[PDB]
C-alpha cells in the first residue's frame, strides 16, 4: 500500500507558513491602528454600545498576532529538527507539542494560511490520521494552552472589552465612560 508522507512537501510548506505568518502579523498589526482609529469615531459620536460590539474584532486580531508568533516558534523548531521527523517512525518527545499544536491551529488558521492545512496533513500522513484527530481537539492533551487560548473563539470578557476602550478613548482623546459594574466586578 504505502505512506503519504512527503517529507519534501512538509519541509517546503514549514518554511512557506513561517513567512506567511510574519506578512500576516505586519498585515494585521497595520490594519488594527485603522480600526482603534474607527472605534474612537464611534466613541466622538458617542455610539457606546456599537462600540463594545465592534470592538471585540481588534481584541481577537491583537490575540491572533500574538498565537501567529507561537506558530512562527514551532514551525522553525520542526525545520531544525526535521531529522527527527524524516529519519525515525516514532514522534520526538520534545516535538510533540510543535507537531500537535500545528495541527490543532490548522483549521483554525487555513481560511488565512493556507499551507499551514499541508503542513497538517502531512504531520497527519507521518503520525498517522487518528493521531492527527486527538490533536485537533487536544484529546491529546499536549497542544499549547496559550496558543488555545490565543485562538479561542470565545468572546471575551466585559473586563476586556472595557479595558481596550478605555485605552482607544484615552489614546484619542474621546469621552468614554466605563460600565461601572464590570469594573466593579472585576
Amino acid at each position: 500500500l504505502g505512506s503519504g508522507f512527503k517529507a519534501e512537501r512538509l519541509r517546503v510548506n514549514l518554511r512557506l507558513v513561517i513567512n506567511r505568518l510574519k506578512l500576516l502579523e505586519k498585515k494585521k498589526t497595520e490594519l488594527a491602528q485603522k480600526a482603534r482609529k474607527e472605534i474612537a469615531d464611534y466613541l466622538a459620536a458617542g455610539k457606546d454600545e456599537r462600540a463594545r460590539i465592534r470592538v471585540e474584532h481588534i481584541i481577537r486580531e491583537d490575540y491572533l498576532v500574538e498565537a501567529m508568533e507561537i506558530l512562527e516558534l514551532y514551525c522553525d523548531l520542526l525545520l531544525a529538527r526535521f531529522g527527527l521527523i524524516q529519519s525515525m517512525k516514532e514522534l520526538d518527545s520534545g516535538l510533540a507539542e510543535s507537531v500537535s499544536t500545528l495541527i490543532w491551529a490548522a483549521p483554525r488558521l487555513q481560511s488565512e494560511v493556507a499551507e499551514l492545512k499541508i503542513v497538517a496533513d502531512q504531520l497527519c500522513a507521518k503520525y498517522s490520521k487518528e493521531y492527527g484527530k486527538l490533536c485537533r481537539t487536544n484529546q491529546i492533551g499536549t497542544v499549547n494552552d496559550r496558543l488555545m487560548h490565543k485562538l479561542s473563539v470565545e468572546a471575551p470578557p466585559k473586563i476586556l472589552v472595557e479595558r481596550y476602550l478605555i485605552e482607544i478613548a484615552k489614546n484619542y482623546n474621546v469621552p468614554y465612560e466605563p460600565d461601572s459594574v464590570v469594573m466593579a466586578e472585576a
